[PDB]
RNA sequence: GGGCGUUAAGUUGCAGGGUAUAGACCCGAAACCCGGUGAUCUAGCCAUGGGCAGGUUGAAGGUUGGGUAACACUAACUGG
Protein backbone atom coordinates (compact mmCIF):
# COMPACT_ATOMS: atom_id res chain seq x y z
CA UNK A 1 0.00 0.00 0.00
CA UNK A 2 1.02 3.31 -0.60
CA UNK A 3 3.09 5.45 2.52
CA UNK A 4 0.73 8.21 1.91
CA UNK A 5 -2.33 6.43 1.85
CA UNK A 6 -1.29 4.94 5.03
CA UNK A 7 -0.54 8.13 6.46
CA UNK A 8 -3.88 9.09 5.43
CA UNK A 9 -5.52 6.40 7.27
CA UNK A 10 -3.78 6.76 10.35
CA UNK A 11 -4.37 10.70 10.04
CA UNK A 12 -8.27 9.89 9.82
CA UNK A 13 -8.44 6.77 12.08
CA UNK A 14 -6.46 7.42 14.50
CA UNK A 15 -5.64 10.05 17.58
CA UNK A 16 -1.86 11.18 17.11
CA UNK A 17 -1.51 10.16 13.64
CA UNK A 18 1.66 8.57 15.14
CA UNK A 19 -0.23 5.12 16.84
CA UNK A 20 -0.40 3.28 13.65
CA UNK A 21 -1.41 0.40 15.83
CA UNK A 22 -5.12 0.59 16.56
CA UNK A 23 -7.22 -1.50 15.94
CA UNK A 24 -9.46 0.94 13.72
CA UNK A 25 -6.72 1.86 12.06
CA UNK A 26 -5.16 -1.65 11.53
CA UNK A 27 -9.04 -2.63 10.05
CA UNK A 28 -9.18 0.62 7.56
CA UNK A 29 -5.91 -0.36 6.23
CA UNK A 30 -7.08 -4.23 5.21
CA UNK A 31 -9.92 -2.85 4.09
CA UNK A 32 -8.46 -0.36 1.73
CA UNK A 33 -6.41 -3.23 0.49
CA UNK A 34 -9.16 -5.55 0.38
CA UNK A 35 -10.92 -3.11 -1.83
CA UNK A 36 -7.80 -2.22 -3.94
CA UNK A 37 -7.13 -5.62 -5.14
CA UNK A 38 -10.81 -6.20 -5.53
CA UNK A 39 -10.00 -5.26 -9.08
CA UNK A 40 -6.51 -6.98 -9.27
CA UNK A 41 -8.42 -10.29 -8.65
CA UNK A 42 -11.51 -9.48 -10.75
CA UNK A 43 -8.96 -10.03 -14.15
CA UNK A 44 -6.41 -12.14 -12.69
CA UNK A 45 -8.38 -15.33 -11.89
CA UNK A 46 -5.28 -17.27 -11.14
CA UNK A 47 -3.65 -15.76 -8.79
CA UNK A 48 -4.41 -18.12 -5.44
CA UNK A 49 -0.70 -17.29 -4.69
CA UNK A 50 -1.63 -13.76 -4.16
CA UNK A 51 -5.36 -14.72 -2.79
CA UNK A 52 -4.10 -16.21 0.08
CA UNK A 53 -2.77 -13.06 1.28
CA UNK A 54 -5.84 -11.37 0.97
CA UNK A 55 -7.63 -14.29 2.71
CA UNK A 56 -4.92 -13.85 5.55
CA UNK A 57 -5.83 -10.17 5.56
CA UNK A 58 -9.99 -11.10 5.73
CA UNK A 59 -8.78 -13.25 8.99
CA UNK A 60 -6.87 -10.69 10.56
CA UNK A 61 -9.32 -8.04 10.12
CA UNK A 62 -12.23 -10.38 11.28
CA UNK A 63 -10.37 -10.61 14.43
CA UNK A 64 -9.93 -7.33 14.94
CA UNK A 65 -13.58 -6.43 14.25
CA UNK A 66 -14.64 -9.47 16.80
CA UNK A 67 -12.00 -8.12 19.55
CA UNK A 68 -13.44 -4.49 19.23
CA UNK A 69 -16.78 -5.59 19.27
CA UNK A 70 -16.14 -7.91 22.35
CA UNK A 71 -14.06 -4.82 24.01
CA UNK A 72 -16.44 -2.08 22.74
CA UNK A 73 -19.64 -1.65 20.87
CA UNK A 74 -19.50 1.60 20.27
CA UNK A 75 -16.21 1.88 18.66
CA UNK A 76 -17.24 -1.42 16.43
CA UNK A 77 -20.60 0.31 15.60
CA UNK A 78 -18.85 3.42 14.15
CA UNK A 79 -15.95 1.74 12.12
CA UNK A 80 -18.76 -0.69 10.43
CA UNK A 81 -20.65 2.29 9.41
CA UNK A 82 -18.01 4.30 8.35
CA UNK A 83 -16.26 1.54 6.45
CA UNK A 84 -19.84 0.46 5.11
CA UNK A 85 -19.04 -2.63 6.09
CA UNK A 86 -22.26 -4.98 6.95
CA UNK A 87 -20.79 -7.18 9.95
C1' G B 1 -14.28 -87.14 -124.81
C1' G B 2 -17.70 -84.10 -121.22
C1' G B 3 -21.20 -79.58 -119.92
C1' C B 4 -24.68 -75.71 -122.68
C1' G B 5 -27.10 -75.32 -127.03
C1' U B 6 -28.61 -76.30 -132.78
C1' U B 7 -32.53 -79.76 -134.69
C1' A B 8 -39.08 -76.97 -133.58
C1' A B 9 -42.86 -69.58 -133.80
C1' G B 10 -43.40 -65.71 -131.41
C1' U B 11 -45.71 -61.12 -130.39
C1' U B 12 -49.64 -57.61 -129.25
C1' G B 13 -54.71 -56.78 -126.59
C1' C B 14 -58.87 -58.88 -123.71
C1' A B 15 -60.52 -62.15 -119.42
C1' G B 16 -58.72 -65.13 -115.53
C1' G B 17 -55.04 -67.97 -111.80
C1' G B 18 -50.38 -66.71 -109.24
C1' U B 19 -46.03 -63.27 -107.63
C1' A B 20 -43.49 -58.33 -106.40
C1' U B 21 -43.94 -53.01 -104.84
C1' A B 22 -47.42 -49.86 -102.46
C1' G B 23 -51.69 -49.97 -96.06
C1' A B 24 -52.85 -54.90 -99.54
C1' C B 25 -58.93 -59.78 -96.79
C1' C B 26 -60.85 -56.69 -92.22
C1' C B 27 -60.65 -54.78 -86.86
C1' G B 28 -57.46 -54.77 -82.48
C1' A B 29 -52.28 -53.31 -79.41
C1' A B 30 -48.97 -52.34 -75.41
C1' A B 31 -45.44 -48.74 -77.52
C1' C B 32 -41.63 -44.47 -80.50
C1' C B 33 -40.89 -39.51 -82.48
C1' C B 34 -42.28 -34.21 -83.75
C1' G B 35 -45.14 -29.82 -82.86
C1' G B 36 -48.34 -27.57 -79.36
C1' U B 37 -52.06 -27.04 -74.42
C1' G B 38 -51.98 -27.27 -69.30
C1' A B 39 -49.30 -25.28 -61.62
C1' U B 40 -57.76 -22.65 -61.53
C1' C B 41 -56.70 -30.18 -58.58
C1' U B 42 -52.12 -31.38 -56.58
C1' A B 43 -45.93 -30.76 -55.33
C1' G B 44 -42.61 -26.86 -54.24
C1' C B 45 -41.35 -21.49 -54.05
C1' C B 46 -42.50 -15.93 -53.85
C1' A B 47 -45.54 -11.44 -52.78
C1' U B 48 -49.69 -9.48 -49.97
C1' G B 49 -53.76 -10.21 -46.05
C1' G B 50 -56.62 -13.07 -42.55
C1' G B 51 -57.40 -17.24 -38.51
C1' C B 52 -56.24 -20.21 -34.09
C1' A B 53 -62.76 -19.88 -28.12
C1' G B 54 -61.60 -21.36 -23.35
C1' G B 55 -58.99 -23.61 -19.39
C1' U B 56 -53.56 -25.17 -17.42
C1' U B 57 -47.83 -26.05 -15.38
C1' G B 58 -44.74 -22.12 -14.56
C1' A B 59 -38.25 -21.27 -17.83
C1' A B 60 -34.66 -17.32 -18.49
C1' G B 61 -34.66 -12.71 -16.15
C1' G B 62 -35.93 -8.52 -12.41
C1' U B 63 -36.39 -6.18 -7.50
C1' U B 64 -36.37 -7.35 -1.39
C1' G B 65 -33.76 -9.28 2.89
C1' G B 66 -30.11 -12.02 4.72
C1' G B 67 -24.97 -15.46 2.72
C1' U B 68 -19.81 -14.53 0.98
C1' A B 69 -13.44 -9.97 1.50
C1' A B 70 -17.05 -10.75 -3.38
C1' C B 71 -18.75 -13.79 -7.57
C1' A B 72 -21.23 -18.00 -6.42
C1' C B 73 -25.10 -20.13 -3.66
C1' U B 74 -29.75 -19.88 -1.51
C1' A B 75 -35.88 -17.98 0.67
C1' A B 76 -40.44 -15.28 -0.97
C1' C B 77 -42.68 -11.97 -4.68
C1' U B 78 -42.91 -10.67 -9.63
C1' G B 79 -42.11 -12.08 -14.41
C1' G B 80 -44.93 -15.28 -18.74
MG1 LIG C 1 -15.24 -81.92 -129.70
MG1 LIG D 1 -51.31 -66.52 -130.11
MG1 LIG E 1 -51.58 -61.32 -114.58
MG1 LIG F 1 -48.53 -22.40 -68.25
MG1 LIG G 1 -56.41 -18.36 -25.07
Amino acid sequence: LSTEATAKIVSEFGRDANDTGSTEVQVALLTAQINHLQGHFAEHKKDHHSRRGLLRMVSQRRKLLDYLKRKDVARYTQLIERLGLRR
